[PDB]
C-alpha cells in the first residue's frame, strides 16, 4: 500500500498525471509513485500490468483520452477491456481515468474536466489503499469524478 | 458459508443493505463481508479478490449504470469482467445491475433496485443451500 | 461411461431441459445426466464450467432464453462469450441452446420452437459423443 | 511431415472442406490431414483447440458460414473471438474461413465464392507451413481477391 | 541487444514494414530485427505472440489495413483484441499500426498516410526501448502518428 503506478499517454491532449500525483503526495507525503508514458490508449494495459507485477505497485492509475471519432470509441472500449483483464490477472486494482473530448464544450473545459476527474480518482486510490471503510460509508451515494456528484 | 457483497459509490441507490438483511434473514449465521469500490468497472477484481483471498463461496456485485449511451459500454465491460472472474475461480458472482433507464423516477428507481437486490439475495441463498428449488422453477412461466 | 451435464435457468419461460434429457436417454439409455439450474443467462458459464471440471461431465448443454429488449441481446452476447471461454479453458464442448422470444410469433410457437431446438441439439450432443463421423457426413448441409 | 486440422460445420450451406483438403494434398501430397465436423460456428473454437493440442495439428483451418440475420453476425463475431483465443492459448495459427451469405447474390455464386475462398486460404496454410518467405514477398500487395 | 519483431500482412494494400524497419535501423544501427508476414489482420495476434515468446523479441510492431466494408471494422476490432491479449500474456508491448482505407481520400494519400504512421510508431518503439523518459516529457502533448499532431 506504499506504492502507486501512474500510466499516461502522449496521445492525450491534457496532462492528467501531474494533478493526480500531487493529490496522492498530499494525502500520503511518503507514498511511492512511479510513472510510465506510452503512445496511447491501447498501450496502457500491458504497461499497467508490468507496473503491478514487475515494479511492485500495489495499485495503478491509467490516464487516457479517446479522440472524438467513433473508431476512437472502439479503441477506448478495447483499451478498457485490456485494463479489466490486467486487473483480474494480478488481483490488483487499476483505476481507469478516461476523458472523452466529447464531454467538454471547449479546450478550457476539457482541460478542467480531465484534471478534476484525475484528481478525484486520485482520492479514490488513496481511500482504496488506506481507508477502504470510507468508500463503504459512501456506498450508494451517487458520487462522480469530474462533474458534480449526482447524489442518491 | 460466506457471501461477499461488493457495491459502489457511483450507484445512486444503496442496494447492499437490503441484500444483506435478506441473507441474514434466510440464514441468521451466514458470514457476510462487504467492499465498496468507486464504480462499475472496479467491481470485477474486487469480486475476484473476495472469492480467492477472503474465502467467499459466492459474491453479489451491485452496480448502477448511468443514463448515457457510453455508460452502457462501461456496464458491458464490467459485466464481461464479472463473467471472467467467475470462470477463473469456478465460483458464482450474482450480478445485480440496475440501469436508471428502467425507472420513470427516483422513487421507482430506488424501489426497483432494492427489490432486485433483495430478490437476487434469495437466489444466492438457493444456490448455497437449496439448489434443488431453482430446478423446480426451471423455465417457469 | 459418458456423462452429459445440462444447465438451464429460472428466467427462461420454457422448460427445454426435459425434452433434451428425454432425447439423450432415448439415443443412449446408458447415458449419465446431471442437471443444475441457475437464475439466468449470465449464470450459465461458471455452472457449465464447474460441471465439466468438478462433476466429470464429458460435455454440457446450456439452455437459455434471452428476452426481447436490446439489453437482453447484450446479456445474451456476454453469456455466449462466457460459454466460449469455458470451453476453451476445459477443452470440452458446451452446446449452446438459446432461444430468443423474438423468434416466435407467440407463446405457443415459442414453446414449440425452444423444445424442438433443445431436442435437436440433444441429438448433436449424442453424435459428438458416439458418432462424430455422422456429423462429417452432413458437413456443409445441403441448402 | 506437418499435420493440418480441418474443422467445418453441419450448419454451413456449402462444403468448403473438400476443396481445401484437395488443395493441400496437391501442394503437399505428404501433409497429414484430420477432419472434425461440429454443429455450427460457435462450436469451432474448442474443436480447433482440441485438434491443435490433442491431435498434434501444427495448424488448423476453421470453415464456417454465418447466416444473414444480424443475430448471425453476432454469433460469427463471438465465434471469431473464440478462434483468436484458441490460437493465443496454443501459439498455433487457425486460418479462419468464414463466408457470409450476404456476400453472394445467390447460391450459385455463394457456392463458388466459399469454395474459392477456402481453396485460396488452403494455399495460405501451405505457405505458412513450408514457404513463410513467399508471404513476405507479397507483403502489402493487397492480396484478397483483387 | 534488443530485438524488434515486425509482423505485416499480404492483405494490406500498402507496404508499411519497409518504412518502419528503415526508421529503426536509422535510430539504432545495431538493432536486431525479424519479420513475419501472415495473410491478414486476424492472423497477426498469434504471429506477434510467437515472436515475443519464441524468437526473443523485446517488442513487436503489428502492421495491418482493415478494408472498407464495415464487416472489416469488426475483423479489425477482433484483431486488436487479440493484440491486447497477446501483450497481457507476455508482458511485452505490441505497437499496433492499423490504417483504415476510410482515412485517405485516395491511394496516393493512403500510401502516404500508412507509411508516415508506420514510421512515426517506429520512433515510439525506439523511445520505448531506449528513451522511455522522452515519452514522459511529451505526456499530454496530444501527439499523433499519421496526420499532424493535435497538440494539448
Ligand atoms: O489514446 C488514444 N486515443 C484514441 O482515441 C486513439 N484512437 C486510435 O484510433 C488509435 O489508434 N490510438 C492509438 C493506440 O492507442 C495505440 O497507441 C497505437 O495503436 C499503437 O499501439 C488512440 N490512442
Ligand atoms: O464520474 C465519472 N468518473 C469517471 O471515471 C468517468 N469516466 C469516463 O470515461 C466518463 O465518461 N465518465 C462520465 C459518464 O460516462 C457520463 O458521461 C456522466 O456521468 C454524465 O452522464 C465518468 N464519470
Ligand atoms: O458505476 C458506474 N456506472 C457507470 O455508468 C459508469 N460510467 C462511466 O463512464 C464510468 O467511468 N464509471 C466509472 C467507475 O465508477 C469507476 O470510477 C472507474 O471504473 C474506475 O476508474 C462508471 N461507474
Ligand atoms: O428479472 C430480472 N433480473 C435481473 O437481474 C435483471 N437485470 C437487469 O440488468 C435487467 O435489465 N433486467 C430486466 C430486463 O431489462 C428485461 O426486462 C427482462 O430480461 C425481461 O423481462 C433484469 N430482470
Ligand atoms: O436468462 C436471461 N435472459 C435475459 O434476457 C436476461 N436479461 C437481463 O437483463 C438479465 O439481467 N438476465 C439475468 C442474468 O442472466 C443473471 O441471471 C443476473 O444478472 C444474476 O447474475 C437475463 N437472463
Ligand atoms: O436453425 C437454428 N438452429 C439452432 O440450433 C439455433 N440456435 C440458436 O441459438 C439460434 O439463435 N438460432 C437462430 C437462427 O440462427 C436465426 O437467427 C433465426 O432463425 C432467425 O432467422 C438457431 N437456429
Ligand atoms: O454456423 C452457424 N452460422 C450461424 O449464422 C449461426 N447462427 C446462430 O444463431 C447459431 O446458433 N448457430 C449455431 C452455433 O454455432 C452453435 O452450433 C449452437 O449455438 C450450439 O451448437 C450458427 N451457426
Ligand atoms: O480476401 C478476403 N479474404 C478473406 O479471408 C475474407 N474473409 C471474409 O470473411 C470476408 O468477408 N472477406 C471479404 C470482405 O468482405 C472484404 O471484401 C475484403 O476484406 C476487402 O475489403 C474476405 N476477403
Ligand atoms: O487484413 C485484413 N483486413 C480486412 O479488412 C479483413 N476483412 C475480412 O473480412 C477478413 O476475413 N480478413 C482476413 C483475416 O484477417 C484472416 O487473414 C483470415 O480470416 C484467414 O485466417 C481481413 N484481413
Ligand atoms: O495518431 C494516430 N495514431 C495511430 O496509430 C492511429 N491508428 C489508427 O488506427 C487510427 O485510426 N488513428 C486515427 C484516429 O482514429 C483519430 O482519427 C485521430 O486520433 C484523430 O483524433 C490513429 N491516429
Amino acid at each position: 500500500t506504499k506504492k502507486v503506478g501512474i500510466v499516461d499517454t502522449t496521445f492525450a491532449r491534457v496532462d492528467m498525471a501531474s494533478i493526480a500525483i500531487k493529490k496522492l503526495k498530499e494525502l500520503s507525503p511518503n507514498i511511492k509513485i512511479i510513472r510510465k508514458t506510452v503512445p496511447g490508449i491501447k498501450d496502457l494495459p500491458v504497461a499497467c500490468k508490468k507496473l503491478l507485477e514487475e515494479e511492485g505497485c500495489d495499485i495503478v492509475m491509467a490516464l487516457g483520452m479517446p479522440g472524438k471519432a467513433e473508431k476512437d470509441k472502439v479503441c477506448a472500449h478495447e483499451a478498457s477491456l485490456g485494463l479489466m483483464l490486467a486487473q483480474l490477472m494480478t488481483n490488483k486494482h487499476i483505476i481507469e481515468v478516461f476523458v472523452h473530448e466529447d464531454e467538454a464544450k471547449d479546450d478550457k473545459e476539457l482541460d478542467w474536466l480531465a484534471k478534476r476527474r484525475a484528481e478525484e480518482h486520485a482520492e479514490n486510490v488513496y481511500y482504496l489503499l488506506f481507508k477502504p471503510e470510507y468508500l463503504t460509508r459512501m456506498a450508494g451515494k451517487g458520487l462522480r469524478q469530474g462533474f458534480e456528484d449526482a447524489g442518491p
